[PDB]
């Protein structure tokens, strides 16, 4: 078989992803890969790459056989000494906090709750837990953490509803009640929230808007067309839309710009200083590429 | 604060009878009370079975089948009514009630859920056959979680997640055809799912076979032959969808508005407009929840004209 990427990630001049191939069973590997440079790293059985801002440090998840647990660990990347931190029944999330020095953990250890762990790297220990309902997520807001959780009703309902919380230190105060979208993103000022407008629920497509404590702004309003992943970085939006047959990639700076766009899709994208995404095309299966203004393949995994 | 209204949901109809959940904050008790009301189309007249949803009419009208909450229990009971003998009774017990779906027999129902210890719409998956004939439970096996089933004439046909372990994000089932404690499997590793049958032709939901799939759910039927997709080359998302006599009925998603179409070969409009359709029903009639930016949703039928059932909300403006 071929070289299945997923989960590409980038902060620096690093960039990593997760390698999957088949011996037995099939396997995942972390492979983490410097640009101006382009040696290859490898942890072995480890997926949700996640790299410090600052490019300290790796975080990422092991799956574990016999005991059935999700494992998370922390590793120095220059001395690479790694140690599991955490184990939970499933884990749904995996973010640094912008001081490269806290982690959130999402996961599983009416009915089940959503684990919310932060993990700190000087203490070296995990420093602080909450739980939410069931489909709660979260996100990092510089270090308050913004939080989803479903819209609880007794009337019965058609929609699915969303209420929204901003978190602090055992803390909160509700952003949105019954909302039709939840927060995907956080630049520590503009919150990214990805669904549809309040009172058109019934819309036809998940869009962008960006919340800053004053007015929520649609970035996609008069383009008949839905959002598949999106990240916010500096005020700027980087989002992929489905487009008839295709999945394209694009920036918002206030003027919405391509950044790839073409017969192909991009199946997963991440951006620090430069723009990284994985793209597949009819005939070849999903490759790394770069983008500084210009594109650039990383990997040729399946040649052929 | 506000609440003065009546919200109606689960339209549902069999023969000349239509019925629905009517949810109505009482004044009394300080809290929400849901109401099943069935009403006969020929003269207008009502019956009422309270603290109840889910409203499922037996194919020839003598039953109904319904959900009630037990709320220091913490279970959902399943509940037949015998709309002749005017006798209901809880038939069984369960954490949580996923689908609630009677035969063509009008005597077996089936029944998918969470065993009790000890897409809009209104650690296994439990599926129970219960008979009223003998008033037992004569079937039940065990799905891995979020499996789901429908009736294909005497058969249950099985969805269940693949979950395979190649790890991914393009959702996969394999559906399997169940009987008498034996299945055999029908698709493997599909992106649809079976959503409902006429006894011939089975309806399928999800995303086309092959790279291409993305942004919306599409319908598909399954006759013995070929897995056929009837709108691929329309873009535009799928709420609903129900199979009658080999037509489809079904909502798409357009333009901020939720329209009701037919499709036998070709697509016509039901209920098309600037509203939202909440949810439908089709037997000999068509049924359905209408929604406007000025109108909470009420009771529509359809048989070629549209006609208004109900005005809870503007009783004295609606009905001139």
């Amino acid at each position: 078989k071929f070289a299945y990427l997923s989960d590409p990630r980038t902060k620096g001049e690093l960039v990593a992803y997760v390698l999957t191939k088949a011996d037995n069973k099939y396997e995942n590997t972390i492979v983490i890969e410097n640009l101006k440079n382009n040696a290859r790293r490898f942890i072995e059985n480890a997926t949700m790459p996640r790299i410090s801002p600052d490019g300290k440090k790796i975080a990422f998840m092991r799956a574990n056989e016999e005991k059935k647990v999700s494992e998370i660990w922390v590793a120095d990347l220059e001395t690479l000494s790694s140690k599991k931190i955490l184990e939970a029944k499933n884990i749904r999330s995996l973010e640094w906090n912008e001081d490269s020095r806290k982690l959130l953990i999402v996961g599983f250890k009416d009915g089940e709750k959503t684990t919310f762990w932060i993990f700190d790297t000087e203490s070296e220990e995990v420093i602080e837990e909450f739980e939410k309902p069931r489909f709660s997520s979260g996100i990092w807001h510089r270090d308050k953490i913004v939080v989803n959780v479903p819209h609880r009703e007794i009337i019965p309902q058609y929609f699915k509803f969303w209420d929204i919380y901003i978190w602090e230190d055992g803390k909160e105060e509700k952003m949105f009640e019954k909302v039709s979208f939840y927060a995907v993103d956080s630049d520590g000022e503009r919150i990214l929230l990805y669904g549809k407008p309040e009172k058109k629920y019934m819309s036809e497509h998940n869009k962008l808007y960006i919340y800053d404590g004053k007015e929520v702004m649609g970035i996609l309003d008069e383009v008949d067309r839905g959002v598949g992943q999106a990240k916010i970085k500096d005020g700027k939006v980087y989002f992929t839309l489905f487009e008839e047959g295709s999945v394209n990639l694009y920036i918002w700076d206030g003027e919405i710009k391509p950044i790839a766009k073409g017969r192909h899709w991009i199946m997963g994208f991440d951006v620090d200083e430069i723009v990284v995404y994985l793209k597949e095309t009819a005939t070849r299966l999903r490759e790394l590429f770069t983008w500084d203004g210009e594109e650039k393949q990383l990997t040729d995994y399946n040649d052929p």
